[PDB]
């Protein structure tokens, strides 16, 4: 049966070589696995001990004292055509966007990276990194990166926390830092520090879109953190929803902090908190699930959501997990109910369909209520029924054409393995137009 180990890494960044996984997080931690599903912990802290980068505090003595922290947030470490690895680091002193960011670089993925110095500040008290004074309601906390290379081999980087919003930024592909004279970037949304937080790019060759991934809410186990998506032809923008909102319209209103109402309309949901447990039967449960990155594997057209989670009664304890994601008829990923133990899209029978299901609705809310389960039914001819009505049909091998009260939604079936009852189930995961994703489990 399946083997898990466990590991915490705050806002894990995937990034698979030399045929091992690793995640890079906040605090200098990371971790590493050749199967997703048992992981190594490597480090977990910033201290001089910290093989990552050794006499951290003196090696990037210009970002602590600029950010007035003793920590670093969620890095990025992305292997460039030399063959070598950058590491995209930042520090914030957590009350306000006084960050810095910088690059560093090692010729061996666990270390040592060596400074070569920051690129980007936020929370100056004069000009800021685009000529004008700086100003937190349109200009970016410099912290989350992600660098990445576009189906055409151009490289580039994506970032931004709260405050002002998402930029993106061209990259020199040789140095690593960014192309000269862009200032904080291209806006891709965001303002009015909207708590919006750790973009991620991935490309679907199949699809043929780049979808950026994005946190809501906050962190924190009473925060609503929710992991959402949204996509575009170009890896610059502009993004949409599936409803056809342009992302860059998002902000919070002029002259408000952590306006979450406004934001909520915008985006797919994913994935929020939810527990398949019962009175009478465990089950698996997240608390604010987010700071995702996303893998996709070239050999098997098969991708990947990588992310941290707290837990319902775990207070503000995290592990790091990982769930498949699939493309649905319409272009737009849907995550396994359950983490990934090794299971695939495989032909699925009418037979194994048939039955009761535990159902979650994530919604399209930030919100801290955990989402509980109700029970239907997939019946023999076609109808849904029991705490909800409708119906549900199959498409060619696997993909299920669900309607429940008069929405329309489309994903997969997928048979896999629940870990907390250690049991084989049948699922579902499927998304409508509004963003509103839905998952079943079969009793
Ligand atoms: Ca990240
Ligand atoms: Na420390
Ligand atoms: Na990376």
């Amino acid at each position: 049966k399946p083997i898990f180990k466990e590991v915490s890494v705050h806002d894990p960044s995937i990034i698979e070589t030399n045929g091992t996984f690793y995640v890079f997080g906040s605090h200098l931690a990371s971790a590493k696995s050749n199967d997703l599903m048992q992981w190594q912990q490597l480090t977990t802290s910033v201290s001089n001990d910290n093989p990552l980068i050794p006499n951290v505090y003196e090696e990037l003595k210009e970002t602590f004292e600029w950010a007035q922290s003793d920590t670093l947030w969620a890095a990025d470490v992305t292997q460039l055509a030399d063959g070598k690895y950058y590491m995209y680091y930042n520090a914030c002193r957590g009350d306000s966007p006084r960050s810095a960011m910088g690059v560093a670089v090692a010729d061996n993925i666990e270390g040592p990276y060596k400074n070569k110095g920051i690129f980007l500040k936020s929370g100056m008290e004069g000009t800021s990194s685009d000529g004008t004074p700086y100003d937190a309601t349109k200009h970016p906390n410099v912290v989350d990166p992600h660098t990445f290379f576009d189906k055409d081999g151009k490289l580039w980087m994506v970032y931004g926390s709260y405050s002002g919003g998402i930029f993106i930024l061209e990259m020199n592909p040789k140095t690593g830092f960014p192309l000269p004279g862009q200032g904080y970037g291209k806006k891709l949304l965001g303002g009015n520090h909207s708590r919006i937080e750790g973009p991620y790019v991935l490309y679907n060759p199949d699809t043929q879109y780049y979808y950026l991934y994005l946190s809501y809410g906050g962190l924190d186990a009473t925060g609503g953190y929710n992991i959402r998506v949204a996509r575009s032809k170009k890896p610059d923008g502009p993004y949409y929803d599936a409803e056809g909102n342009p992302m860059l319209d998002v902000r919070g209103k002029g002259g408000t902090f952590f306006d979450d109402r406004s934001i909520e309309p915008y985006g797919v949901k994913l994935m929020g908190s939810y527990t398949f447990e019962t009175e009478n039967e465990k089950g698996t449960g997240y608390v604010s699930p987010g700071h995702n990155s996303a893998y996709y594997d070239e050999k098997t057209g098969r991708s990947y959501l990588i992310f941290h989670t707290r837990f319902p009664g775990r207070g503000e304890e995290h592990e790091v997990r990982v769930h498949q994601l699939f493309m649905n008829k319409d272009g737009w990923p849907v995550a396994a109910p359950y983490r990934y133990a090794g299971e695939t899209l495989k032909e699925v029978k009418q037979k194994d369909i048939t039955g009761t299901y535990k159902l979650i609705q994530h919604g399209k809310d930030i919100s801290a209520d955990i989402k509980q389960t109700i029970n239907i039914q997939l019946n023999k001819n076609h109808t849904i029924s029991g705490e909800m009505t409708g119906t549900w049909r199959k498409t060619g091998k696997n993909t299920a054409d669900i309607t429940l009260a008069g929405k329309k939604y489309n994903g997969v079936f997928l048979r896999q393995w629940d870990s907390v009852r250690e049991k084989n189930v049948m699922t579902f995961s499927v998304l409508n137009t509004s963003g509103e994703a839905v998952w079943g489990s079969k009793a």
